[PDB]
């Protein structure tokens, strides 16, 4: 009857919406290439608001279904089926949200870290340039000599020390930066990758729990990875590629070496 048809109709609309959002989030680019983290943050926030309202509608639908179940239909089976589909997709939606939380956090941190690395190397280049001017340019004119006398080398040395400390801070931060490059399908695998599960995934072949430590095996169908918990194909969004990021750590080491060279140069010029 009209009662049932309205239920099936309404449940189909909600299932359409959820399936739409799922396809958006699964096939989302959480890799090196995608930089617009602020836009993702805004979008995600908006999705959240949509879900807070949607919760009420879906709870209403579940109730409407339960009502229909009291009077045994020949349509009971497909009603129970739709009820289960709503519960399942609804929960999986929230789990996808857990993935978004984790990815926004770690990814924002990744971009921020590398930006800070660029900022630091910049200032080291400025320093090197200054020193090169001290030992290359003509210090003959009395103006230049007076400038040197007016210059506090001890203050320059304290600047250098402070910078050593900053660099140490960066080295520490690099030990916790995730891997974003190994997420793109255009990445060469020279071995298996460590994966950290950031949500609950649940199916016949495999069940993944939040925090489960897994191994990446290789690309499956778009947006999916064949991984090892039991081996199976899971949506790439369920996983962080945890530290260590060797690019990051080696970057900070490169900085420390360049800085040590500059300090040595400074001491050679001043003592
Ligand atoms: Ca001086």
């Amino acid at each position: 009857l009209e009662s049932l048809h309205s239920f099936v109709a309404a449940a189909t609309k909600e299932l359409m919406w959820l399936n739409e959002k799922e396809e958006e989030e699964v096939g989302f680019d959480w890799s090196d290439r995608n930089t617009n983290m602020t836009a993702k943050k805004e979008s995600y926030s908006a999705l959240m608001r949509e879900l807070e309202l949607k919760e009420k509608k879906i709870k209403e639908l579940q109730n409407a279904g339960d009502r229909l179940l009291r009077e045994d239909h020949p349509a009971r089976p497909t009603v129970e089926s739709f009820q289960a589909a709503l519960q399942t997709q609804w929960s999986w939606m929230l789990q996808l949200c857990c993935c978004i939380e984790a990815h926004l956090k770690e990814n924002a941190a990744y971009f921020q870290f590398f930006s800070d690395v660029r900022e630091a190397e910049g200032q080291l280049q400025k320093l090197q340039e200054a020193l090169r001017r001290k030992y290359s340019c003509d210090r003959s004119a009395t103006v230049t000599r007076l400038e040197d006398l007016l210059q506090d080398a001890q203050d320059e040395k304290e600047q250098l020390n402070e910078y050593k400390g900053h660099l140490s801070g960066l080295a520490k931060r690099a030990k916790a930066v995730v891997q974003l490059k190994p997420r793109h399908p255009a990445h060469p695998m020279r071995g298996r990758l460590p994966l950290l599960a950031v949500c609950d995934y649940k199916q016949v072949e495999v069940t993944v729990h939040k925090g489960d430590e897994c191994q990446l095996v290789g690309p499956a169908q778009p947006s999916h990875w064949k991984v090892l918990s039991s081996e199976a194909a899971v949506p790439s969004v369920c996983f962080l590629v945890p530290p260590p990021n060797q690019e990051a750590q080696e970057a900070v080491t490169r900085l420390e070496a360049q800085h040590q060279a500059l300090v040595t140069l400074w001491h050679q010029l001043h003592v």
